[PDB]
DNA sequence: ACATGACATG
DNA sequence: ACATGTCATGT
């Protein structure tokens, strides 16, 4: 991850979520990701994905 | 308005950049489970992820 | 590049 | 009210 030559750019993920859900993600971002919400969203999505398989 | 009084919550925008590989995975899940509705797949996935945390 | 939203079509 | 995308502005 992070910066390096040829690294593929990220793609826009845009969706509507419940207020409570977005708030949990924001709190999580402030405590673990330096308030970077999109970073927090990826970590949580990754955690959600391994629960699928 | 009405639905509001009974607890129906208006959804809010979550906009973030994701690695192309992860999006392909959210999309494959949307295909298998939500009739390709990526937003709905993202909610279900995010919820499972949040359930870990707390 | 990336992070956030405001615009902008179906 | 949703779903998805592209612009635009400040990092």
């Amino acid at each position: 991850n992070s910066v390096f030559f040829g690294k593929k750019k990220k793609v826009s993920l845009h969706l509507l979520v419940d207020p409570d859900m977005k708030d949990e993600i924001i709190k999580y971002a402030q405590e673990k990701d330096f308030d970077n919400v999109s970073q927090a969203g990826r970590e949580i999505l990754k955690k959600g994905l391994e629960q699928i398989a």
